[PDB]
RNA sequence: GGUAUGGGAUGAAAGCGGUGAAGGGAAACCGAGUUAACCCCUAAGCC
């Protein structure tokens, strides 16, 4: 896997992850795209950042994960950003997306920001 | 008067697009549509 990728997710864990960026883009508020997350990691605004696993080159999101512990934002692995994209609502893949207002899905995200700390170690 | 290189509508079993479309900007900022015939609006420039 990318060097970026530091911990494995769970296949089960990583599907909560998709069903929160749809729950979230339903309900509350979201951002898509390596630019737009990165801007609500730096602003302080991301409540979760979700991260493709298969984003090449990897330049364009290895700067996310060291980002996102600096300002104390968890973050999660998904496997496909093309999967990613269809989440966030987009015709296109995604790189990485970023829950801003988790709506319906604060428990969700709040769960899957818990066990993401624990993957951290 | 003609004329779009400017637009509106349309935009597929087609192309491109969050690895950033189109549009604006010196940049920051923007952040999901868009590409072309026909139809429709406009006529700066050109005839
Ligand atoms: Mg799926
Ligand atoms: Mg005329
Ligand atoms: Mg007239
Ligand atoms: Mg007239
Ligand atoms: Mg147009
Ligand atoms: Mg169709
Ligand atoms: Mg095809
Ligand atoms: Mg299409
Ligand atoms: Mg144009
Ligand atoms: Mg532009
Ligand atoms: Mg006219
Ligand atoms: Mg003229
Ligand atoms: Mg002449």
């Amino acid at each position: 896997k990318p060097s970026y990728v530091k911990f494995e997710v769970p296949k089960e864990l990583a599907e909560k992850a998709l069903q929160a960026v749809e729950i979230a883009r339903d309900t509350g508020k979201i951002r898509k795209g390596t630019n737009e997350t990165t801007k609500a990691v730096e602003r302080g605004q991301a409540k979760l950042v979700i991260i493709a696993e298969d984003v090449d080159p990897e330049e364009i999101v290895a700067h996310l994960p060291p980002l996102c512990e600096e300002k104390e934002i968890p973050y999660i692995y998904v496997p496909s950003k093309k999967e990613l994209g269809a989440a966030a609502g987009i015709e296109v893949a995604a790189a990485s997306v970023a829950i801003i207002e988790p709506g319906k899905a604060r428990d969700l995200v709040e769960e899957i920001a818990m066990k993401v700390r624990e993957l951290m170690k």
